[PDB]
């Protein structure tokens, strides 16, 4: 017959490869892990002008998939006793004490329910002083905890507090504690000079190469991580097998898998979105609809706590797209990285087709 590695490659060719021509995407990396075996598929160019092929060393920007590492760092700090999720941010960032935002707890920040934090920091909020003023000028709108509004400043403040609790800057929390503990060796908040030859150009909608570092420093927990396909497969492996790690990072990973509330069929975990498995394709597409991503939604308590579940997260930057998904009880996951954005629905659809067709 046909070996599994070839079967997986054929499924990725059938479902992901056509996206390169359809969306004029220069380069793409797709990885699958099944039963602790990893399958890596590279396509196209990490740099068009340099004719440099995408490969296992290629570094991509993760966009909002960065939040999964921030969530892991918060789970680590919580299980080390450095924070409680019931704490408020002024316990750690003392300049926020006696301000309205100091009524919001860390779990509410991490899961986007403060009631008045928008998708992005304002364009003019650039320096650390402007970030502090932004949070001190914050006033509640909706009742705290009642509405989910997906928000980069909300989880950015969470990450800043996590880092304060660990007495290190956020970049050092990831690069010196969290990445080493997950065994990731080519993941960065700041790509060093000696790795720039491996950093893909991002490509904008005019297929022009772009190298953009966005927003204030305290937005890094929301969207500032870079990684390679092998590292992202290792990160999926850690999520599939937390029992294989030391107690503190194992508990950190498990913390990120705990659903906190629902919006319709979506369970909000820490960083991860979570779903009953098997999930219909429309459930997964709804999680990325304008209604869910861009508008405020009332949250409801979890009713069905799904025994059998799956998790995913999309991410994009101006020049990059990312999607990661895993299904614990099927021992499987998938990572897609591109150096041009393509619609989130296409990433979700292609991964759904691949994962449902792979022989069990």
């Amino acid at each position: 017959n046909t070996p599994k590695d070839q079967e997986i490659k054929k499924l990725v060719d059938q479902n992901f490869k056509p996206l390169l021509e359809k969306y004029d995407v220069p380069g793409m990396a797709v990885g699958v892990i099944q039963n602790n075996k990893k399958y890596e598929m590279y396509y196209g160019l990490q740099s068009v002008q340099d004719k440099k092929a995408v490969n296992s060393s290629t570094i991509f920007e993760l966009g909002s998939v960065s939040k999964l590492f921030t969530a892991t760092a918060g789970g680590y700090a919580k299980n080390k006793g450095k924070i409680s999720f019931d704490d408020t941010p002024g316990k750690y960032w003392k300049e926020l004490k006696n301000t309205p935002i100091d009524q919001v707890n860390l779990l509410q920040l991490a899961t986007y329910t403060s009631g008045n934090l928008a998708l992005q920091f304002p364009d003019e909020v650039k320096t650390d002083q402007q970030v502090l003023t932004f949070f001190k000028d914050w006033k509640p709108k909706n009742s705290i905890g009642e509405y989910r509004q997906y928000s980069n400043p909300s989880i950015g403040l969470f990450g800043k507090v996590v880092a304060l609790s660990m007495n290190k800057p956020f970049d050092q929390v990831l690069e010196k504690t969290i990445f080493p503990a997950l065994g990731l060796k080519h993941s960065y908040v700041n790509v060093p000079k000696t790795q720039m030859q491996n950093y893909a150009f991002g490509y904008n909608q005019e297929n022009q190469p772009i190298r953009v570092n966005r927003g204030p420093l305290d937005a890094a927990p929301a969207y500032g991580v870079k990684s390679t396909l092998p590292d992202m497969l290792s990160f999926i492996h850690a999520n599939l097998n937390p029992q294989k790690y030391p107690a503190d990072i194992q508990r950190a990973i498990n913390e990120t898998h705990q659903g906190r509330y629902q919006v319709n069929t979506m369970y909000q975990a820490l960083g991860w979105e979570e779903f009953s498995y098997p999930a219909t394709l429309q459930t997964l597409l709804d999680s990325n609809s304008e209604q869910i991503v861009m508008k405020p939604n009332k949250v409801t308590a979890i009713s069905k706590e799904p025994s059998v579940k799956m998790y995913h997260k999309t991410g994009s930057t101006n020049g990059f797209g990312t999607y990661v998904v895993f299904i614990p009880k099927e021992n499987i996951g998938l990572v897609m990285l591109t150096n041009k954005r393509i619609p989130n629905e296409e990433r979700i659809k292609a991964a759904y087709a691949v994962l449902n067709a792979i022989k069990k």
